[PDB]
């Protein structure tokens, strides 16, 4: 097919695009094709059987086709690590962006809201995929002003192997109390992403981890400063963060919210905003 059998020898490392919990990501040249990719190495110590079922489950990403979903090129195993080769987003994640910007303005975050809502509507409706880890380091951006999701849970096995070797500060209250994952949880992590990027920091009083986890279950959700953000943005984020998942807005409902309709209509030169702030 398009790329054939992908192997470690074909790739030359260009730079390192960063690291997180359990994996490193490099910008690479797939030399035979001339493709520039992002290569992400994942160390899992797993019985061969279980690894191959991951790499096969990962092939469902070849069928993922959305302007709001990072593109997939392949997935192989070499030397204890699974490689997931993907489209290289040249603006990095909103995480790295927020470090540089300090705060991301509301108007830009309305473009992210739209891209995030549409990305997730795509997964749910086309592929019956829930994201499972919406947060700003898994929302990625490029010099073409594009905004895309990665790191969603296509693979059941990888979900399982990941849960037992996460980002608990980003899980909704009900998920924290041990409930099975739902779309309404993608939405909380959306809400929470939008408030963190807006205010410039993880939007909870500082505390020890186990305290934070009960804090989230027990205490009322975060909110925007009312002074410096439109009422429609405050509503939008509030509806994403209702603690009862039954009463939280769903994606249908968010897509026609005052703040989304307002932002859709706006003309934001997000690409130039970006290239300005990260020196691209
Ligand atoms: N396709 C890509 N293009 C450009 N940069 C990427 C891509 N995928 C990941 N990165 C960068 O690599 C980093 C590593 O992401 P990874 O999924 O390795 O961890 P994370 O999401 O940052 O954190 P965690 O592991 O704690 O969830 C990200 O911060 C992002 O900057
Ligand atoms: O990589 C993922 N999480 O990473 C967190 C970090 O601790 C390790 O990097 C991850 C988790 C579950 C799953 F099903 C995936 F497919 C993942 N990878 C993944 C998914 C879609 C694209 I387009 C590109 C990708 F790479
Ligand atoms: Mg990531």
């Amino acid at each position: 097919m398009a790329l054939g059998e992908l192997k470690d020898d074909d790739f030359e490392k260009i730079s390192e695009l960063g690291a997180g919990n359990g994996g490193v990501v490099f910008k690479v040249s797939h030399k035979p094709s001339g493709l520039v990719m992002a290569r992400k190495l994942i160390h899992l110590e797993i019985k061969p059987a279980i690894r191959n079922q991951i790499i096969r489950e990962l092939q469902v990403l070849h069928e993922c086709n959305s302007p709001y979903i990072v593109g997939f090129y392949g997935a192989f195993y070499s030397d204890g690590e699974i490689s997931i080769c993907m489209e290289h987003m040249d603006g990095g994640s909103l995480d790295q962006v927020l470090k540089k910007a300090g705060r991301i303005p509301e108007q830009i975050l309305g473009k992210v809201s739209i891209a995030v809502i549409k990305g997730l509507t795509y997964l749910r409706e086309k592929h019956k995929i829930m994201h499972r880890d919406v947060k700003p380091s898994n929302i990625l951006v490029n010099s073409r002003g594009e905004i895309k999701l990665c790191d969603f849970g296509v693979s059941g096995q990888l979900i399982d192997e990941m849960a037992n070797e996460g980002t608990r500060s980003y899980m909704s209250p009900e998920r924290l109390q041990g409930t099975h994952y739902s779309v309404q949880s993608d939405i909380w992590s959306m809400g929470l992403s939008l408030v963190e990027m807006a205010v410039g920091r993880y939007p909870r009083p500082p505390m020890a981890i186990f305290e934070l986890l009960d804090y989230i279950v027990n205490e009322p959700p975060p909110k925007l400063p009312s002074a410096v953000f439109s009422l429609e943005f405050q509503d939008f984020v509030n509806k994403c963060l209702i603690k009862n998942p039954a009463e939280r807005a769903d994606l249908k409902q968010l897509m026609v919210h005052a703040f989304i309709k307002r932002s859709d209509a706006e003309e934001v030169d997000f690409a130039g905003w970006l290239c300005s702030t990260i020196g691209l």
